């Protein structure tokens, strides 16, 4: 009531050149000239900056503040995804976790150095499920399935915030894409989504609305139409779901041009009315394209927007920067004008104890034929492919203002670990695609693929030695960041041709294979898996990724990480996930039941699958009673042993089934997760409750309820667990 | 009145133990012996029996039902999906005809033959929208657009059932699949359809609509679920939108086991509570599974359902009978039991003239390098491939009573053209696949493909020898039937890589190289498109095939069909089709739009391509008016000239655009066509009038309403070339 106090008094002081100003959310560029941009702050004209990201920067545009009648200041933000100068694993990286304290460490230290700056607001958490490989942004999201998805949602809101807003270490979170984006036609990006309301609630909406129970301070609106409708454009998402069902009380904030972009939709004739239209829907803040600031005193002094409309909207930014403390003090995050100057990119200033303690959780064995891992420290090693020495593509996509040259290599991470204790021979091997139309692509901007000028032919040549000359090879392959980003969709899912032909070629050396696989989707490995003596899943591991890399090479790490989005054996089979609907002819022999018939069906690697140095056995399931009554819980019990001679920590997994209801649904659900460390013939009991709040679904009248009848509970190291038990709900 | 009094009457005196009876469709197998089922005729428990196909088997058990005490007469229906014993090009195949009168001939011929042999239903037309490729049972529908499914699906009925569903040369359309099965996630068959409702009401139901309209006197239930409702207890679906919204007076036929079916979706605890789930939806007849039989009665017997659901179920059994004709004449269709038992499968009761006069309109001219097509008859020509010499694979999937040994494979269709005056050379060149486990599966219960046991390399030699040995090539390679059939679907889209390898030795010997695809889907055909010197896609084109691409080949027919289903560039394209929706960031190049990064973007063949051996020119498009009042229509002018050398048909199309609207629409949609025979020389004016009903689109609350503003109306002789003009609807 104080603020709102204070926010009335303010706003029935202000014009409506000024209230319409704190719409303006603008970045740096050729749009944007800073000399022009600085002399619009000065006439109150702007309301915040995304892009300018270090203190002397944030400070001279704050300054301006100063020249404005209200003196009203601005918020800075960035899109601070998995780091901010140190980069973490991507998030679909994080998610192989399984453990919400190592997310949480993450986004802490991400808000810590990015407040550290002066900055106020981070674009993220990116939320979106994704179910469709072929999509450039799944690295942003944490995979395929809602509860895990939802779970870690809010973790991310939490530690970006803390408990207060104003506290100079915090940064308001803007979770996005709101909503569906991932869900796009084809896996192109920006495309068409259509969807069943059901299936909206159920699995791809609850993600922003834990953003919201968290207390998430903006909402991004995404770019993609719902059932025909943009988003930008969207009043049933923006008031009736997300203000009224919903009860968010925070700042909505446009895409970049996805106002002028409702033309291109074709949703409106021409620019006035794609203002009206988005101002309209629920959107109060209009990033980059200025049409606010160009057509709402036409549309307002015409009768086409209420004033209601403008006062909402400018009240959501001002309710935002006193959140912040920004009308307490505009430099509470920038220092005192006494202090003194410092280099931003200072190595003392990083984080890289942490950058490599999360990048070790995140790493994911998916093949160990007969212990070839852990590598002892002896002898002679080769490093060959693209991507061993590459520093751009370790801290993936969304780096921010991550730094290349600070980043360790995979090949380095190796030269650290072995000392003298043993030899590195490198060798190229390829570059990272041998076609041209793909290198003239990624290079199209700024030089972040190495095309090494030799012969094709001449690099394999020099690899096939290189491999003779040692012990045994480790293969460093796999996608460039530039691959899995924003904009690039892709219609193969195997590893580049021109590295494919460099491990046929090392598969036929007969020296022992080690395919180091960096990726931001799943990727298609049906040949590898078949063929290679031992892969691990390292997505792009970060600052510290070789590092983090070698401790898990080295058994310095026993890896623990797990999927969080499904494996497909091929594109063709596009979409897989865990959690699908049965189907009325289920495959279990057959011509005629759901199936391909040219390939071999099922994903590659299932949801929730990774191995260990260690060997994990899991005792029979108990349920506590075999009949739940209403309001009472359920107990799950399992004793989870070591019974391998390495101390090592697998992921104990709790998924449901509802076998007869008024829809059809699927086979297996996520409930509950337990990340567990044991000594070698160590034991644990682990406990799993199971209240009505489980066991709810939407049916076709979105009525959100638990049905009286059967369940089976199903406890397993990986969705691929096939024996549960049943309990009846009275 | 007279027929609602007989059926009252007729019901006012049937026991429960009857009417139940007369749901029962069953057909002769292991579960159920034809002299059990007899037994059961007799007794009056069966109402109707599929899958019994010629007179003297109809004739043998319609003679038991004298010995039921209420003497009601059987039904008989079959799979008569694109002919009986004449085989007609597979649907989509007649669809490329472009023509509704050639389509409404193979149905009349097809109902005829059918009804000749003693058949009352045919389980068609398959109706249903596709735009996913890889789906099995694509090859039986007419491709993607909404407009020409919706138009043939009417015609298919008509002919079918012409004016009186009494006539013993007619047949009851029993339309299918009722709905959306075509949607099925990731082409997988039978797998979950999860849908808007305003892209269910605007793209994929309206093909069912027109066939209710044209008189359909059955509608089959699909197998999918829809948004999480299994379509055979889909109450909305078959009561809702069906019987109320709808008006449709008929039958409803469940899908093969697809009440028992519901226990797997997870709709249902056992059978008992199927049965009900389905009675209660609107399922009157219950096909082959006998649930109906075994629990009805004690269903009604302990007021699980209501006598009214058993009535109406049976009161629509007994008005298809009696529409038929078969209370007035049991053996209408069954002859006098005078004449002799005749042979079914005479030369003297199929129709050649018809199938080669059909299956010549359907093929497709997709490249022609410097007029190397039509070939003369006057020389050496190679024919290679392992579909050359293949009958079984000619008639297509879903064949019916079609005989493989009277049917004109495309080897015989050259040697019948070629008569002494030119040498044909035969190499099979490689079999349909090198994959023994694709082979075990198309050999799984029926020797379908001939597989030559020599080894790969062997054959390749033959082919190139052959091919040295001759002035050109002629390539008959593809999918088997087997590949594009009910459960078949494919993780790729290219011709199998047996045939591919065989394709590429024959381009590397530098002799001139014709294409003749067959295949029951769209195929990636990139390399072939930029390698082979002409390509010609015939579909599976019939008991005439040979003869009709003999035709075409040699010039006798100028070819003239066109794609109604776009040609992707890859598997891992899927979706692609011409009335997308533009999304706010469209490519057509920019790196930050809705595209792929690693392939060239858009479908290899737009929809509505097919090239000739003349050429066409369309004269500037003219608009009636500017402005269009309601109730108004509007005239759109165009002239259509063969300025080329030889007398050739086209197919000129209308595609509008609705560039600003309460939804984004798409950014073309067809709404007429016309196809025209032109001499060469020859013009012809074209009219195309354009009402409000044309303009209309269903947005976010089913409003079926066109709204004022711009028009975009485009013709052109392809979705892909173009030319506009605009008009304002006031
Ligand atoms: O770069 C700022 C913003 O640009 C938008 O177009 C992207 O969709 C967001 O993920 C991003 O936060
Ligand atoms: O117009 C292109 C813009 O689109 C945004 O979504 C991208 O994230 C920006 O980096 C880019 O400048
Ligand atoms: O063959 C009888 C019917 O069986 C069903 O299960 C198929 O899906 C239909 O296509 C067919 O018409
Ligand atoms: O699964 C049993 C039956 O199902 C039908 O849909 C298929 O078309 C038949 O070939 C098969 O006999
Ligand atoms: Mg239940
Ligand atoms: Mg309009």
């Amino acid at each position: 009531t104080d603020k709102e106090r204070f926010i009335a008094s303010l706003m029935a002081r202000m014009s409506n050149a000024e209230k319409i100003g704190q719409l303006r959310l603008v970045s740096v560029g050729a749009d944007h000239p800073k000399e022009a941009l600085m002399a619009d702050i000065r006439a109150g004209k702007v309301g915040a900056i995304f892009n300018t990201v270090t203190r002397p920067d944030i400070r001279a545009m704050q300054d301006q503040v100063r020249h404005s009648r209200l003196k009203i200041p601005l918020f800075h933000a960035y899109d601070v995804a998995h780091g901010h100068r140190t980069i973490f694993p991507i998030s679909l990286g994080l998610a192989a976790s399984w453990d919400p304290e190592v997310v949480a460490r993450s986004a802490r230290i991400s808000a810590l150095e990015a407040s550290a700056d002066g900055l106020d607001m981070s674009f993220s958490p990116m939320v979106d499920i994704t179910r469709d490989a072929r999509w450039g942004r799944v690295s942003e999201g944490f995979g395929e399935d809602t509860y895990l998805t939802s779970l870690l949602s809010g973790v991310m809101v939490r530690a970006y915030q803390g408990s207060n807003l104003a506290a100079p270490d915090s940064i308001m979170a803007a979770v996005k894409h709101f909503a569906l984006y991932g869900a796009a036609e084809g896996g192109r990006d920006y495309n068409t989504v259509d969807m069943s309301l059901p299936r909206m609630f159920q699995d791809y909406l609850p993600p922003y609305k834990a953003a919201v129970d968290a207390g998430a301070g903006a909402v991004m609106v995404s770019l993609n139409t719902i059932n025909g409708v943009p988003a930008t454009a969207n009043r049933w998402l923006l008031t009736d779901l997300l203000r009224q069902q919903w009860g968010f009380k925070g700042l909505t904030i446009s895409n970049h041009g996805a106002v002028k972009e409702l033309i291109k939709h074709g949703l409106a004739g021409n620019e006035r009315d794609a203002t009206r239209l988005a101002i309209q829907a629920g959107v109060d803040m209009n990033m980059n394209d200025d049409l606010y600031s160009t057509w709402l005193p036409k549309l307002l002094a015409a009768g086409e927007i209420d004033q209601a409309d403008i006062d909402r909207a400018c009240r959501d930014v001002l309710a935002a920067k006193y959140d912040l403390g920004l009308f307490a003090d505009p430099y509470r995050r920038l220092g005192k004008p006494d202090d003194p100057p410092f280099d931003t990119n200072a190595e003392s200033r990083l984080h890289r104890q942490a950058a490599r303690e999360v990048a070790r959780e995140g790493l994911v064995l998916l093949k160990n034929r007969d212990g070839l891992l852990p590598l002892k420290k002896q002898g002679r090693i080769a490093v060959i492919g693209p991507l061993a020495k590459s520093q751009r593509d370790v801290i993936g996509s969304w780096s921010a203002a991550g730094v290349p040259r600070q980043a360790v290599t995979v090949y380095q991470g190796l030269a650290n670990a072995v000392g003298e204790r043993a030899t590195l021979l490198y060798a190229k091997g390829a570059n990272v695609s041998g076609d041209q139309a793909i290198l003239d692509y990624l290079n199209s901007y700024n030089p972040e693929v190495e095309v090494d000028p030799r012969s094709a032919e001449a690099m394999l040549e020099e690899a096939l030695r290189t491999a003779r000359d040692a012990d045994l090879v480790v293969a460093v392959v796999g996608e460039s960041q530039g691959m899995a980003h924003e904009a690039s969709s892709r219609t193969d899912l195997r590893i580049p041709a021109s590295q494919r032909r460099l491990l046929k070629a090392l598969k036929a050396t007969g020296k022992p294979l080690v395919l180091v696989l960096m990726n931001g989707r799943p990727l298609s490995l049906g040949w590898e898996q078949e063929n290679a003596d031992a892969i691990l899943e390292t997505w792009f591991s970060g600052t510290e990724g070789g590092n983090a890399i070698a401790d898990v090479l080295f058994g310095e790490h026993n890896p623990s990480g797990k999927l969080t989005m499904s494996f497909p054996r091929s594109v063709g089979q596009v979409p897989v996930y865990y959690n699908h609907l049965n189907t009325g002819r289920p495959m279990d022999p057959g011509k005629y039941t759901s199936r391909y018939f040219d390939e071999a069906n099922g994903p590659l690697y299932p949801f929730g699958y990774g191995l260990s140095y260690t060997e994990f056995s899991l005792s029979p399931l108990r349920l506590s009673s075999e009949r739940l009554a209403r309001g009472a819980t359920l107990e799950a019990r399992v004793t989870l042993s070591n019974s391998g001679k390495r101390a090592g920590a697998t992921v104990v997994q709790l998924y449901l089934q509802d076998p007869v209801a008024s829809l059809s649904r699927p086979v297996k659900e996520l409930r509950g997760f337990r990340k567990v460390m044991l000594e070698p013939g160590e034991s644990r009991e682990i406990v799993f409750r199971l209240g009505e709040a489980d066991l709810k679904f939407y049916d076709s009248q979105l009525r959100h309820t638990a049905e009286p009848g059967e369940f089976k509970v199903f406890v397993g190291l990986d969705s691929a667990q096939t024996e549960s038990r049943s309990f009846t709900l009275l």
